[PDB]
């Protein structure tokens, strides 16, 4: 196969919030069959950013999954031609962040291309005001929707000062070839930011996924 063990990670996104632009990219390494990440990410345009950089986290590939064998691997299966991405994430006070990720392969690393536009955020909402500490783990539930791969996840932002900001994500993949289609799954997930600087234009970001089924 074309997927190997230890892979590499490029990319470069390019989006705006609130109709600020800013552009970030990135460098990482991974292992597909254990589900682990990480990456270093440098913000190379409209820094120092003035929104959370929590809510672009979640952008910066399930390939990166760990998948029992009796779960059809939707990811895995689709390179070398690779999948595309579209997400929808909605805030529990209006804020709404589109995002697309089309991912190819090169030799032994992973290249995407971001798109990211995220509006209507309150200027004294959490998101504005930096005020969120981190993502809670949580769970993706995936189902196949008219051949292809749709998955949402309850997503909840820890606040500083107590409590949590909640957000709703709706994604739809899209293998670039035909692949087997997998039953209804779950997919455990656990991002977390593991360094940085102060303004965030230095970014070490990890995350950590496994596949189950009842």
């Amino acid at each position: 196969s074309v997927i190997k063990p230890d892979m590499k990670i490029k990319l470069r996104m390019e989006g705006a919030v609130n109709g600020h632009p800013f552009a970030i990219e990135g460098v990482g390494l991974g292992k597909p069959f254990e589900g682990k990440q990480s990456m270093d990410l440098k913000v190379k345009e409209g820094g120092p950013l003035p929104f959370a950089y929590d809510i672009l986290t979640t952008v910066f590939n399930r390939v990166f999954a760990k998948y029992p064998e009796n779960i059809v691997d939707y990811f895995k299966q689709s390179f070398p031609e690779g999948y595309s991405w579209e997400r929808s994430m909605n805030y529990e006070d209006g804020g709404i962040c589109n995002a697309t990720n089309d991912i190819t392969l090169d030799g032994d690393c992973y290249i995407y291309e971001i798109r990211f536009d995220g509006v209507n955020f309150p200027a004294n909402g959490p998101v504005m005001q930096k005020r969120t500490v981190k993502w809670e783990p949580s769970t993706e539930k995936l189902y196949v929707r008219d051949g292809v791969l749709k998955g949402d996840v309850n997503m909840a932002l820890s606040l500083e000062g107590g409590g949590h900001y909640r957000c709703d994500f709706k994604t739809t993949y899209k293998a670039k070839k035909v692949v087997q289609l997998p039953d209804y799954h779950f997919v455990d997930h656990h991002i977390e930011i593991k360094s940085h600087d102060k303004d965030y234009s230095n970014v070490n970001l990890h995350e950590h996924a496994e596949a189950h089924s009842e």
